[PDB]
């Protein structure tokens, strides 16, 4: 599904990461739930470098997606994109948020995060609270906690690490930098085996629960390992708006002009695309909600 070739070719792409809460029963749809995450990254073989961005789930957005759906064209946060539409809504409203065509898509559900941290041994993560880093309180079926310090956790302590949001005063933001580390951390782990043979069995492993947009197809490691030696640096970004709440006691972030263009070009320049002077988004920008661009609005 990938009508892209940038692999195929060795040039620099852009993949839309998520990570999807598909819940208990997975019958009727088996990838349909909620992005948990999402996270937009860029791989540049050429310069040797590996960034990624974080995408506030509370960002006000006018959802982007297909005429079949119900909620396409709607004033809402962008983490109902995936919610009401799925892998393609999501993917759609992202491209429109961020003005750029996003070469691959990933996801991954809770399984296949916490069978992904298993899968390299674990990882080691410091928790810088006095208190567990826990979610028991609101989720009492994730009983797993982080202790005070540093610790090599497992997979379903690295998710209760990757989903903690309420003790943390950054909320929604402490938390992305939380999700962003266990992803990094884990690809340091993989990378570090060094190893094909180690590589296809760690994504067998995840395989049942995760669907990618790529074709993963024999004679892909050659193409993908060209990427390998840029994966050795990530710089990590995060996307974040004002503060606002609406008519309904709905929180929301309101990104401003001068900021979501500035990232988009950051990441323009990664994916090696001329950058715009002027912006041009689906989303809901601070000066035109707050008419203080002196509009007729």
């Amino acid at each position: 599904k990938s009508k892209s070739h940038a692999i195929e070719e060795t040039k620099p792409f852009s993949i839309l990461l998520m990570g999807v809460d598909t819940g208990s029963e997975h019958r009727k749809s088996k990838w349909s739930g909620n992005s948990d995450s999402m996270i937009l990254v860029t791989i540049n073989p050429k310069t040797n470098k590996t960034t990624m961005t974080s995408l506030e789930r509370d960002v006000l957005i006018k959802l982007s997606g297909p005429k079949n759906n119900g909620q396409t064209g709607v004033e809402a946060k962008l983490n109902a994109a995936y919610a009401s539409g799925g892998a393609e809504m999501a993917l759609m409203t992202v491209q429109d948020l961020l003005d750029i065509n996003v070469d691959y898509f990933m996801q991954i559900n809770m399984q296949g995060l916490v069978d992904l941290v298993n899968a390299v041994g674990g990882i080691t993560v410091t928790n810088k609270f006095d208190f567990p880093i826990s979610i028991a309180a609101n989720e009492p079926e994730y009983k797993a906690v982080v202790e005070p310090g540093t610790h090599k956790i497992n997979g379903e302590q690295a998710l209760v690490y990757s989903r903690m949001r309420y003790d943390d005063p950054e909320g929604d933001y402490g938390r992305q930098k939380r999700q962003r580390e266990v992803i990094q951390k884990v690809l340091k782990k993989i990378l570090a085996l060094n190893s094909i043979s180690s590589y296809k069995k760690i994504l067998s492993a995840v395989s049942n629960n995760m669907q990618t947009n790529i074709e993963i197809s024999s004679k892909t490691i050659p193409n993908l390992l060209a990427y390998k030696d840029s994966l050795e640096h990530i710089k990590s970004y995060q996307l974040k708006g004002e503060d606002a709440t609406l008519s309904d006691g709905g929180s929301y972030q309101i990104l401003t002009k001068k900021h979501l263009l500035a990232v988009q070009n950051r990441i323009k320049k990664e994916l090696d695309k001329k950058r715009s002077k002027t912006l041009k988004t689906s989303a809901i920008l601070y000066e035109d909600y707050y008419g203080l661009e002196h509009h007729h609005h």
